[PDB]
């Protein structure tokens, strides 16, 4: 019920580990290379951020975040001189079970939807409790840890993060979260045929809400899972579903009773 705050050492990295030139990718704010303790032999992922209060509220919101099952762990923050200017050097977990998609790529059912569903929604509920938005919750932020089936698919990169801020008092009286909202929409309707709902012209579609459930890849699902879709890809965000709202949901709160039904995403996926 108190856990620790944020070290951030100051000593060379350089010392603790091996760091590779091995990338596991880009993004907002800078690439990530592999590193190697020296100690262990143990792989860990090396994000590289430059000083500057935004990079530093980064580090900040994802330490708080950090503490979620489905969250990549920070494992040190080191405050370094890259070059000759102050950097912030973030140690992470590995993730080397590659991206939410990239793993369905290679049956498929709605029940293995749903329960991925769930994971990522624990994730998103535990960061709106802290007052947390993510703003940039996409496919290519969900990774696996390992390539073992069983793996924990976690959400990564709080780049865009930011903060959103008696007992019969009102919530207005004490909206960047209803954009993960919009999110978990999109990555629920790719996981259920394999492809996104708006595509290319298309700016006019997202802010139109004109998208389909078009057969066959929509055949199989149920009119309680277009529902939801339809409830998290509203137009007005104030009109959207909340994250407690969705873990409440008995599709997602009973991923077992949630059917074997199989799916299109795998072979939809696989044709690029
Ligand atoms: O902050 C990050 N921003 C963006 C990405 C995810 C979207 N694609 C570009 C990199 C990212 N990925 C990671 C990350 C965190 C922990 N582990 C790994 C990782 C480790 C080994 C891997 C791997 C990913 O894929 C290949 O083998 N990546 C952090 C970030």
């Amino acid at each position: 019920h108190v856990k620790s705050g944020l070290q951030i050492k100051k000593n060379a990295i350089i010392d603790d580990y091996k760091v590779t030139s091995q990338v596991l990718g880009l993004g907002i704010n800078g690439k990530v290379l592999q590193i190697f303790n020296k100690r262990t032999q143990e792989k860990f992922a090396l994000k590289m951020l430059q000083d500057c209060p935004k990079a530093r509220r980064e580090v900040e919101l994802h330490w708080r975040a950090s503490q979620c099952p489905h969250i990549v762990r920070i494992v040190d923050v080191y405050e370094n001189l890259y070059a000759g200017r102050k950097c912030l050097l973030i140690v992470m977990e590995c993730l080397d079970g590659g991206e939410l998609f990239s793993r369905i790529q290679d049956a498929f059912t709605e029940r293995e939807a749903s329960e991925i569903m769930k994971s990522i929604g624990e994730a998103i509920q535990y960061l709106h409790s802290i007052n947390i938005a993510h703003r940039d919750v996409k496919p290519e932020n969900l990774l696996y840890t390992s390539k073992r089936p069983n793996a924990i698919l976690k959400l990564t990169d709080f780049g865009f993060a930011k903060e959103t801020t008696p007992y019969y008092v009102a919530p207005e009286v004490l909206y960047d979260k209803s954009c993960d909202m919009w999110s978990l929409g999109v990555i629920m309707y790719i996981l259920l045929c394999g492809y996104p709902p708006f595509y290319s012209g298309m700016k006019t579609r997202i802010r139109m809400g004109q998208y389909e459930f078009p057969n066959p890849e929509w055949s199989e699902v149920s009119e309680e899972v277009k529902m939801l879709i339809r409830n998290l890809l509203k137009t007005e965000p104030t009109q959207r579903m909340t994250i407690t709202e969705f873990m409440n949901h008995p599709w997602i709160m009973q991923s077992t009773k949630v059917p074997q039904t199989p799916l299109h995403t795998s072979r939809v996926l696989k044709e690029d």
